[PDB]
């Protein structure tokens, strides 16, 4: 089950824009980037990997002239999130939270980010879907992005879906801006979270499989027809730019309806 | 899976009309005609084939008793649909958008900024009438409206019957659905996923003036011959009074006001 | 295989006011009180069967259609036909029947079907017994259900569902029993159609049928079973009645139309339109 | 199929407590347990007696085992009475199986005097009570007889020839129509739990406690007494681990957790 299989857009037949016309750029965390998809890190080989088809492919990168950023575990002290900004001088930093995974001093630290830290930073939720609540409560400490990611052993169907979260979320976004990870399969996912309303679609997953089958090169052609199919189906759904898609009409089936009529 | 499936139509138990009573002629693109469907490189055999069973069977199709229409892509200028109108004097010109077809096309069309002109010129210079219709894909409503704006008066809304984009589109019954609010602006024609006589009437109950096939028809002349398919086809406008005898319906337009029901997708996408 | 009545579910009720014994399975339509809620109705060979069935029903205390007897006829032949039915046989009742589709779907099948209003008229004006209109296989629409009350029709059998395309024609028993509701009050409603045993049956008392009658599971029972056998089961279909009546704490017949249901699936997407 | 699984929590990215903060404890019949699930019960009833002595379970058929003693309703009040006299239990339970007496051939058949028997406890009984159905479902009409029979406290035990053994609702079923009698009287769940994660369900729909049997009766079947014990003791940190990612303090505050319903239970309550 992937929750992105629950919605459908609307098809428009009389297209008003040529293909080439698309503008695919979008902003977030204080940055204005050529391309509505990222790349998040996962051995080392693997990352090496990634941060070449980033590189080549001019997709920020988070873990010379690559557009890079920088990932912490907000159990860590705030000074070594602070030093390794300084070292390595990201776009911003990303602190993730894993409670789940984890199952205490996490809020201390996120209070020390968001009035110390003078870079923009971001808090990532790791696949378990990050409820109203938490991005309510990030919003009051002034955090102004972040990273949604959604989906004993009889508990490891827990957390909420991508695509789920991305919908209840919608309500905050004129006052946060909202970041989609998690079962991004391919680029008919991605207009999807960014009709939703998404800024831009952290793919992580997808990429691992990927280099795991292909070699750096065919991954690079690969990602950068991805660039391609994103205007296809935006050109499709008579959208110029990816702002035009959170005016796109959609449909809910199955479980995703569900969710949201009760 | 067929959007029809999901519709259920309430059959009349006591019936008010005869089955030779019951009356299957229709009205669109400025024409009248006898039956409520018609139909859509070798290829050019199947074709021979089509139009025998059309000419014989008296059904539009898209030979001087051969009721045909012709059809041109809208990429192509105004003018060359213009030629093709005074080549072979057509009831009408079919004009199509296939907009998802040219996109996965390898060589396929790459600007579209003019498919807008092209239909803006037909609807205010042609004397002929012509049809918009969309290739499979479903035709929306928005599309709908700005043509009603540019002045088009027939649509065919054509629905569905890398890989991951293989199930892009809306389905025939939900696009009929979504279109009911223009019904009476504009001519709605019905296409894509067309099986047998049971969807035809259930796309006239939601409200076409007439349905299209093209899928069926090959797969019927693919297995059985003219002649062999010719009796298919004529008593299908045997199984189309039988079944509107059942509804208690006398004549195409009656069929719009048939009850029926939604069952599953179809019913999901219509209760957001 | 599909049955609408498995998209139905009864609420429960865990403390009972009634002992299993005093629960009461009479019940009454067409001017006659019946002990029970359910008949039989009947099948070259045909006669055979029907042979059968008459046994059981004779034994089980049931009526029977076509000894608690009733005749059926069908809405093709003239009203003379009828009337000379119901003088020669002195039946509880006569049931008159109609079968479109059934008809349509056939060579022979009569294909004029211009006299059965004008029959059933002629049958409304001139019979005085009390006679039902019987729908067969494909469910009696409300429409068809009003145009025999306005004809003074006071009972019908809405008998509903349970080239090859069209196999799955027309409306289930629950789905008519439901759409029937709202003209409860002003004619008698019989279930037939997809009733395979007595939960079944309950269901469609509950949903408001005076009575339901039985037909291919009745046929499926003697293709089974000897007819010693169908006679013990049909009486021990009884007992599974009252236990059921006891278990949801209905005391008659009558009182199970204030049950509790929920309803699920196409059943409920149907309500949900 | 199990009705729970319908049933979708609302969790928390950032929590405000720490496992340690968590209370688990609860009240009922009269009651504080220490902890909000408790156990249902010969040689097996040997075993679970020594699992919940040890892990400090109420347990409901060793001066420190919390026995509560269960009667059923078709034995007059005078047997009940006894069992009470006996036992010095911490409450009676009083159960009522309608439908397994039913298809019982050799069941009762009578059932007028219930209702008088019920009646009676209510009036003749010092020690506190709880009417428990066996495993059907208690409906809502039911309940509200005995809250004006008195009855403080009610086990609800939902589902989770043979067309008949599907009869009943389902235990998550029975629980949401109880929920505006919950003011009036105390709701007890039971019926298809498995794990740690129905009992919090249970509790958020507003159960006070949920009790055990089918599964504990497993436990003691597919393991030994000793692990029986560190396999329940364990399940207490899984429920301060679920209300942590819930961010619930309390027993009581669980029915303040978000949650959404999918499938036959959302349609169930969508009609």
């Amino acid at each position: 089950y992937n929750s992105f299989d629950d919605i459908e857009l609307i098809h428009h037949s009389l297209p008003d824009y040529d293909l080439a016309e698309i503008d695919l750029s979008t902003h977030f965390a204080g940055q204005d980037f050529d391309f509505p998809f990222y790349i998040n890190a996962m051995g080392k080989e693997v990352n090496e990997k990634l941060a070449q088809v980033a590189d080549t492919c001019g997709l920020l990168f988070v873990t010379p002239h690559l557009l890079l950023a920088t990932n912490i575990g907000l159990d860590k002290p705030y000074q070594a999130g602070l030093q390794a900004v300084r070292d390595l001088q990201p776009l911003f930093l990303q602190v993730h939270i894993n409670l789940m995974q984890e199952l205490r001093s996490w809020k201390k630290h996120l209070s020390d980010y968001a009035k110390k830290l003078q870079l923009p930073f971001i808090l990532k939720e790791v696949g378990f879907g990050m409820d109203v609540k938490t991005i309510q409560t990030a919003i009051d400490l002034g955090v102004k992005t972040v990273d949604i990611s959604g989906r004993r052993s009889y508990l490891n169907q827990w957390g909420q879906t991508t695509a789920q979260v991305l919908l209840n979320a919608q309500p905050l976004m004129d006052k946060v801006e909202i970041l989609a990870s998690g079962g991004i399969r391919h680029p008919l996912d991605i207009i999807k979270a960014l009709v939703l309303g998404a800024k831009a679609v952290g793919l992580s997953r997808t990429m691992l499989e990927l280099v795991e089958q292909h070699s750096v090169h065919e991954v690079i052609a690969i990602v950068n027809g991805w660039k391609e199919d994103l205007r296809l189906i935006m050109c499709a759904l008579n959208c110029q730019t990816i702002a035009e898609l959170r005016n796109v009409d959609y449909l809910l089936y199955g479980r995703l309806r569900e969710g949201q009529r009760q």
